[PDB]
């Protein structure tokens, strides 16, 4: 009896199906797949990159980048919600291939720099090629590109990294109040007592408040079904988003429900 | 004209005086000079050393712990306070030098990697040999070396990863709770509306409530004189030493008098 | 249709068949799989590991140094032929579970590093989890383990970082100059003209004359059947042994057979 | 008596002197100190630096790159000689405060990645910021930025890591083949049995003969004595500028000297 193969990180195939450009406002856009989002913030000083999906994107979000017109030179700066496959997967390759530099919060610098092994929870059984940040980010540090003013705001909890991003684009001449907020889930935690997390149930319930009162007309999450968007819905992708409010409410009630049912367990 | 020379870090002589072993419990030992604190505590399984001092200390710290008989392979872990060159300066030496693996959080392991350099505050004034941390702690986590648990107390401020190290040590049999709080001072510190640290002061203030909560029998600081240790007094080395909570209020007074100087400048 | 799911690394599942330990000299074992090398050198001074197979060999690794009566704090030095995932598979949790710092030159410490991406020649096919090198050898140093003495000997070509490792055991008394030699296979690379590895023709051909001058009682290889190694033939395996001259002589005519067979490709 | 205080890294003041950009050709001008090179290659897609000098220089040569209409963005590649306090001292803050990536080999990207600590021959003596390779790349092979074709070609001895990299750029219309080769000092190295470098001697002379046979219309090097350049002196600034030949018969020459006074120590 020969030990296990490795076994790999097999998703969803809606994770993996390539979308073309979804405008979500004036400068923003959804260039990942159906159903991981990968967000393009394009400014007459360059363009940002929130999330960048799976290992295996990264030709993906260039050729999207490329449609949009941003040449790889034209990729400044990756941001990340949390530093796991599903949403970092691609940045080491796309630092490669062009100008991008990672700006992190150090508990995601240093998650992204083990490509996601020994991870808290995961252990080894979800990497992906290691990182390296440029810049480290603190909590309410402030990114400005091209005058778009990017706010790192820490929501501890999915991993120790976790960020929500705020700016401000335009839609119609309006503005609008985007609000890309990390997970919220607890996929398989031991909550309480972990002994790698000790904390962990008072940094998720902090979260829960941060998630709620974060300055937010629109809602995205790395997982758009988690913020109840459909981005195969077209013109009506963004319809049924939820609100900050309730997507933080909704995940408060699923984890207090984790929480019961672990104790009974 | 030309460019000004590089500037060493350069301190006090009694930063820089050797002194041999002084015993703080039956088990914990200062092994550092007279005016910084590098702590070795000594089990059956092993040596533990909570900070080092300055750069050039590497060798002295060594031969303390030989005179203590602990040889370099003994040395089975180090902790650190905070990540700058008079607390961690001789870490990178010391791992090469003996077996001793470094566990820290993720800020202080991100500014231990890159030696002190890019500080919030210092930039690149005083900056030390950069060393990698071989296990991330997170807040509350223990470390078991022999029986003594090691409690993370994460009190950021002074750095992002500034922390304090508890454990149960004995005394004449009794038990001893030190606490090894960090530093909670901000020397020429821009505190209110940082860019590079927005929240200090809420970190600063819930800081100064962890310390004069910690379990506190015996406090210990990387600067002796902040706790009033003297540890040229021999015998009363520790007789005036500050509780938990009398450190935290006296920090607490001058942090809130350093906050109205510069509201005034 | 969607982006292609992740591939697995999966081998041959002799690759991944537990052995026990097979001795091959007075202080030296085979501990790894039937077809992967993995050399546990025990001195009275602790452990040294050449090498751990597959990432998921760890915990086999660990119970057959436990059978051999060296516990998790006496691993003390990890080498390494290459570092590629089915030779460096495992290091990174062996140095999180054991005391063992690794040595490696300076492309085996990058390479390491990164887990294995970006390769020259398998780009991100073939990853494992990252890790840190604790001290950096130069070709021809040595390190000295309880009175054995282990000497890099540089062979790049199969990775930059290739090295062959000799040191000096006992079998029956007798003194046995063994011979590690890495891998001088070449996969799938394309050889002439290579832009990420101009001179891997002049390389491998140094790498030649050098495994065929190493001191060599007895070689041993990463892959046994290089080397004509049979692990699961007992008190036999070894009688096939291949000298250090043949192996170089078998791998140089391989070579030279594939640049024939590229140039007609 | 207490331990001595650090000791910064001071040099000749000619090493810190500032001077206006000094054009070499068409498209590469000397921005650096009158005493250390600096090179900056402009293409019309972005510049590239050769060395940045000692870590002060770092405004002085965003004020020269800003000079020659170089802003932050347009700087996209760092190449470097070796990674010595005088040479590669202010790569870190230049990352920081630009576009650049750096491209080294592996043995100048660990050096770096120390930021000059654990030095063969130094120590931790002269160390700088630490910062990280963008890219790694092999003897012999090419980056081209915008046309302009660099080679790197190692040239190991005064570091493991050291590097010549050439390129063509024009000169009154015609092709200049320029070698900025390192250096190939030895300063106060023990060169002879050197048990951290025990190829040392056999490196130096492949070097010498590298050196010797480059392309080589124009030879610069890090410091301009090596080279006889006197970058102080205007229009006749290259006018007695030694050959590749001259250059490493030199410092050949030179080398055999060392080697016989060593013997003789
Ligand atoms: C187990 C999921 C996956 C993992 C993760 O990021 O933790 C990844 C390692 O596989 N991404 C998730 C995340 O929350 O970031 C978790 S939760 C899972 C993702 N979407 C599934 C269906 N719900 S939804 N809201 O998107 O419609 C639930
Ligand atoms: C400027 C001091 C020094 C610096 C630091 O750690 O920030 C170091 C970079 O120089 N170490 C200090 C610390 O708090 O950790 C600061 S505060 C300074 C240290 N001890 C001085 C005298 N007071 S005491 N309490 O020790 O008697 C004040
Ligand atoms: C493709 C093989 C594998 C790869 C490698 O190390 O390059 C790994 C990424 O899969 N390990 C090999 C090595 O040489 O180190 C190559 S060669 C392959 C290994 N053993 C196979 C059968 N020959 S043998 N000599 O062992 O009987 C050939
Ligand atoms: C000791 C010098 C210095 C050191 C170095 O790079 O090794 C640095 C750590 O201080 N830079 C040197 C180099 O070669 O790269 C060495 S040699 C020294 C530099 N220039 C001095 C005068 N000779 S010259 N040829 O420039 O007119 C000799
Ligand atoms: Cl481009
Ligand atoms: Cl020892
Ligand atoms: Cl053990
Ligand atoms: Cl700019
Ligand atoms: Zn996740
Ligand atoms: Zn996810
Ligand atoms: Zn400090
Ligand atoms: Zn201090
Ligand atoms: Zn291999
Ligand atoms: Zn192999
Ligand atoms: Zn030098
Ligand atoms: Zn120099």
């Amino acid at each position: 009896v020969p030990l296990p193969q490795l076994r790999a990180y097999t998703v969803d195939a809606s994770w993996l199906q390539p979308m073309a450009p979804l405008q979500i406002a004036d400068h923003t856009w959804q260039i990942g797949t159906e159903d991981l989002t990968a967000l393009l913030v394009q400014t007459p000083d360059g363009a940002v990159l929130l999330d960048g999906g799976m290992p295996q994107m990264a030709s993906h979000l260039l050729d999207n980048m490329k449609a949009r017109g941003v040449t790889p030179r034209d990729l400044r700066l990756i941001l990340l919600s949390h530093a796991h496959a599903d949403h970092a997967g691609p940045v080491a390759e796309l630092k490669r291939r062009t100008g991008a530099k990672v700006a992190a919060n150090a508990e995601s610098a240093v998650l992204l720099a083990r490509g996601g092994s020994d991870d808290l929870h995961f252990g080894d059984g979800i990497t992906y090629p290691p990182a390296n940040a440029d810049r480290i980010v603190m909590d309410g540090e402030v990114i400005t590109v091209g005058g778009i003013v990017f706010t790192a705001h820490f929501m501890a909890g999915h991993t120790p990294g976790s960020t929500a991003w705020t700016w401000t684009d335009t839609r119609n001449g309006k503005p609008v109040r985007i609000a890309y907020a990390d997970s919220l889930s607890a996929p398989g935690y031991q909550l309480q007592g972990n002994p790698r997390y000790p904390h962990l149930i008072e940094d998720y319930r902090r979260s829960f408040a941060t998630v709620r009162a974060l300055p937010c007309d629109v809602l995205l999450t790395p997982h758009p079904g988690a913020s109840n968007w459909d981005y195969a819905a077209g013109a009506r992708a963004g319809a049924k988003a939820l609100t900050c409010k309730a997507y933080a409410d909704a995940a408060e009630q699923k984890f207090d429900g984790q929480l019961a049912k672990e104790t009974a367990g």
